[PDB]
């Protein structure tokens, strides 16, 4: 199971950890994957996630894509968690540097609460623009089942940590 995580509450942990080690390490029922709307995993969380899948999970959403069509902001899929997961859970966050409303990230996080325990990114943090703080924030106001947090940088780990309210 989950090891070395700071409980935040009741349902949320959090740890310094690369999600793709976590992910091979734990083999979860889900990993969370920090998803654009048309799953092109090419940077951030997304591009860690699929190079660990050797672009398995980038040929299996192109296929979702050309059936479905994107998602929507806020919005998410399951799909096959290839080696790192039972299944991957895409969640697509609000890219505040693409000008997307930040009153989706708790949308985005509504999602988690269909899985009972997930292994799980910030969403919106990173690359999407957002203050991880606040991602943090709605993630604990949001989220009743079991997330397990991966945060891959130190630093903001321990500021995350410590201004925890
Ligand atoms: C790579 O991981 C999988 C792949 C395929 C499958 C069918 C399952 C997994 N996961 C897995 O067994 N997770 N788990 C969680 N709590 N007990 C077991």
């Amino acid at each position: 199971s989950f090891s070395g995580y700071l409980k935040l509450t009741d349902n949320v942990y959090i740890k310094n950890a690369d999600i793709v080690e976590e992910a091979k390490k734990v083999k979860p029922t889900v990993v969370v994957n920090a998803a654009n709307v048309y799953l092109k995993h090419g940077g951030g969380v997304a591009g860690a996630l699929n190079k660990a899948t050797n672009n398995a999970m980038q040929v299996e959403s192109d296929d979702y894509i050309a059936t479905n069509g994107p998602l929507k902001v806020g919005g998410s899929c399951v799909l096959s968690g290839h080696n790192l997961a039972k299944h991957c859970l895409h969640v697509v966050g609000p890219n505040v540097n693409k000008g997307e409303d930040i009153q989706l990230l708790k949308s985005a996080y509504e999602n988690f609460n269909q899985h009972e325990v997930l292994l799980a990114p910030l969403l919106s943090a990173g690359i999407f623009g957002a203050d991880p703080i606040h991602s943090l924030r709605v993630c604990v106001d949001t989220v009743r089942t079991n997330v397990y947090l991966a945060v891959f940088d130190k630093n903001l780990y321990d500021k995350l940590v410590s201004s925890f309210l």
